């Protein structure tokens, strides 16, 4: 049971979820109704220029291991994973002048379209964490600089 989202083919490799229609608040205090997936799941994300392993719980990204052609491809996959995770810090990153969702249309696609234009606020607001040894995997900073000390929460970059 494969599906498509933001240019990526997702395939659930483990777990399951049930859905619940829920109301969430953006950074502009706008209410959006989203279909929340409850449960722990593991996916493969296959795109034309990046691939990834995503592990998520209800509105929480546990870990994302990304591989890709370059910084832009990888960032593109990171944006989709973050939006897909349904995390509240991703929702709270929708803010400021003109940044309102036009509310039958799917709000997940609307959130994606919003962050694809500029993921600067999404990437800042996400948070950063210290990393462990794990080699062949590097941390990535909000501005896409690689680091061996720190990375955005749960985000790891693997070599192609
Ligand atoms: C078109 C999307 C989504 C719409 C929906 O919820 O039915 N479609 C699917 N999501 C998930 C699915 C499974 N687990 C999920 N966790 C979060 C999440 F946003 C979606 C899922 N599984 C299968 C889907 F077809 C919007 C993101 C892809």
């Amino acid at each position: 049971s494969s599906f498509s989202f933001g240019g990526f083919t997702f395939k659930r490799t483990s777990g399951s979820s049930i859905k619940r229609e829920e109301e969430v608040l953006t950074g502009n205090l706008q209410t959006l109704k989203i279909r929340v997936h409850e449960g722990y799941e593991e996916f493969t994300m296959v795109g034309k220029r990046a691939t990834a392993i995503l592990r998520k719980a209800t509105r929480r990204l546990v870990q994302l291991i990304v591989s890709g052609k370059d910084e832009q491809s990888i960032a593109e996959a990171i944006i989709v994973a973050m939006v897909f995770s349904q995390e509240d810090c991703m929702i709270k990153a929708v803010r400021g002048d003109l940044n309102f969702v036009n509310r039958r249309l799917n709000p997940m696609h609307q959130l994606l379209r919003h962050f694809q234009k500029d993921a600067k606020v999404l990437f800042q607001n996400w948070g950063i964490e210290h990393i462990d040894n794990v080699m062949g995997m590097v941390g990535v900073l909000p501005d896409m600089t690689p680091s061996t000390e720190m990375s955005m929460r749960g985000i790891r970059v693997s070599k192609m």
